[PDB]
């Protein structure tokens, strides 16, 4: 009937990844409702199942020495970029069986907060994440772990896209990455995207918020 959310403003990668997991164990044990964790981390790459170290253009030792934080995680897709500006959304929810069915659900909310602001965007055939044209709007990395989903997406609202240059997925995609942003011409208050990004989970998965 409910989801409960939870907006954690910005907080670091390895606190919010132990908060996950803390969340996902209540969610497991029937003690706490599908929760959606809203957040911005400080920039971070992440290096997911498919990763390895020529997903990272320079030594990993330069990430660090630069601003970076670097983390070996166990969500679908390979490398990934978070930072200020980038709405990330945990989605802990008691999945069960139907992964891709979940996934689906995901992209169909980022596809109806994109079209609240004017924009067409697709989850597209072939590419994972949310796109606009060739460039990629949202991306999305779930895990699942005793019927439970754990991390989730990660909406570009007023993201440093220069940040993504230095990383290098491998497989099937477009050509570029993209903002609320860079495709609007201006700033988009995060308070407004967290609020849009809750009404379209709401909708999709058929839940009220709490
Ligand atoms: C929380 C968003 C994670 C997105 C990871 C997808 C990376 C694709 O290869």
């Amino acid at each position: 009937m409910e989801f409960l959310v939870e907006d954690l403003g910005l907080v670091p990668y390895g606190e919010a990844w132990a908060y996950q997991k803390r969340v996902h164990r209540e969610v497991v044990a029937g003690n706490r409702p599908p929760t959606l964790l809203l957040l911005e981390h400080p920039r971070v790459i992440t290096l997911g199942r498919k990763a390895t170290g020529e997903n990272l253009l320079f030594p990993e030792s330069w990430y660090r020495e630069n601003g970076f934080e670097l983390y070996w995680v166990e969500r679908g897709g390979d490398v990934t970029y978070h930072g200020p500006g980038q709405l990330v959304g945990y989605p802990i929810f008691p999945v069960g069986r139907e992964v891709r069915r979940f996934l689906r659900q995901i992209e169909e909310a980022i596809v109806r907060v994109a079209a609240g602001y004017g924009i067409s965007a697709y989850p597209t055939p072939g590419y994972a994440g949310v796109w606009v044209g060739e460039d990629k709007l949202c991306a999305i990395g779930v895990a699942v772990k005793e019927g439970v989903s754990f991390h989730g997406f990660a909406l570009n609202v007023n993201t440093d896209l220069n940040d993504f240059t230095v990383i290098v997925p491998c497989g099937l995609k477009g050509k570029g990455v993209t903002s609320l942003e860079k495709l609007l011409g201006r700033k988009v208050p995060m308070e407004e995207a967290k609020a849009r990004v809750v009404a379209a989970f709401a909708e999709v998965f058929g839940l009220r918020p709490v």
